[PDB]
């Protein structure tokens, strides 16, 4: 739900998540991460499902993070896919893609994957 | 600058991807899928690097796609991390991550992982 | 190492990974999964760094279930991918690719991806 | 019957990949990499559906690869999960996880991701 996802998030390694869950279905807000080479806020815009099965089912979504503000650059951008589950202890459950600009001959080593769990605060 | 990344591009599965790259590094656009539980087109929000490496390396970015528009609603999102290469013949290399709303038990499979490649020529 | 990675394993959906670690870097056992489309256990075959950094660097392995046996056959095969953490609470964490066997028109969809955390038991 | 998975096969990198499928559904081979910190010929050992579906699906199989041999030890292992497709043209279509043993601080990026497609054509 958007009043369900707007919040403050936090992962198990630390990075903050701030994110606003507009009634057309976006999402945006900034990302600040814990590790990496990164430093500061970056923004995020993303998509959820405004209209999600009214079961025991999560509400998908995605949101995506390029590496670059007014302090630092990469020359990376991760994408975060997953499903937002509310109740007393909501939790965002995801998989990500983070992706660095290589020339061809490294691109086959481009892409890393991994996984975060966030948890909403009050 | 030197980023043709607007425009419309097409995957090997014949998917129109159109998108127009904002000077800060924003993504917006529509997607139209040629497979899945989709029909028309669908709002997709990402981000880029507007400032990549002044080496041969490729511009990474990544966009999201919540399968929800006016015709129906798929109750999944998909997030593409790749990176745009240009030149002669352009492309955008990508991994993706799709995942469907499930319930708590069916979590385990909610995440499917493929590639696309797009190019602009149909 | 083989001695601290041999034993019986445990994963959180309560799957049963039972291996043993041979000298030259083969991993061979058997693998009970608590859900999918699977019954009893299928035989499991894998390497893994049988002479890892000495230092606290988890060791690199990997193995492969095709999830065909004597009483069901479900035309897929998981690969997991991760790192042997040993001490006392040994964990192997990894991440998967579970893929079906699909029809060409059905290929972008035939490949899941999560991850998986198992516990020793003693 | 009818699987010609036995033979030599070469990935979009030129990497070579020597196969044996036996008729229980080992995979048994050697593996030599065009890219990454390896050098000469690897042990390989995978499982595959010995008795796949009778409809137009692939064959689903996997193995997996830990990169030290007599050579050097890269502390990483690879799966590779995919499926067979054969006839005139045959090829081998692969999604792959790459993971490196880390230090529990690296943890997160210790895992790529990335595709390879095989052929018998050098
Ligand atoms: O190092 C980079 O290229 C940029 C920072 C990457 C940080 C990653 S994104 C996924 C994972 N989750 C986090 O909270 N941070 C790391
Ligand atoms: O079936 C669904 O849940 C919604 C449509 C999914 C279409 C996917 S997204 C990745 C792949 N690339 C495409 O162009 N279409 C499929
Ligand atoms: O349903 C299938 O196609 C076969 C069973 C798949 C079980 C999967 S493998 C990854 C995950 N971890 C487990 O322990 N079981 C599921
Ligand atoms: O660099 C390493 O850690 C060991 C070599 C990795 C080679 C990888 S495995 C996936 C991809 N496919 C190949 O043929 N080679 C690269």
């Amino acid at each position: 739900a958007e009043a369900g996802i707007t919040g403050t998030w936090y992962n198990q390694l630390g990075s903050t998540f701030i994110v606003t869950a507009g009634a057309d279905g976006a999402l945006t807000g900034t990302y600040e991460s814990a590790v990496g080479n990164a430093e500061s806020r970056y923004v995020l815009t993303g998509r959820y499902d405004s209209a999600p099965a009214t079961d025991g089912s999560g509400t998908a979504l995605g949101w995506t993070v390029a590496w670059k503000n007014n302090y630092r650059n990469a020359h990376s951008a991760t994408t975060w896919s997953g499903q937002y589950v509310g109740g007393a202890e909501a939790r965002i459950n995801t998989q990500w893609l983070l992706t660095s600009g290589t020339t061809e001959a490294n691109a086959w080593k481009s892409t890393l994957v991994g996984h975060d769990t966030f948890t909403k605060v009050k």
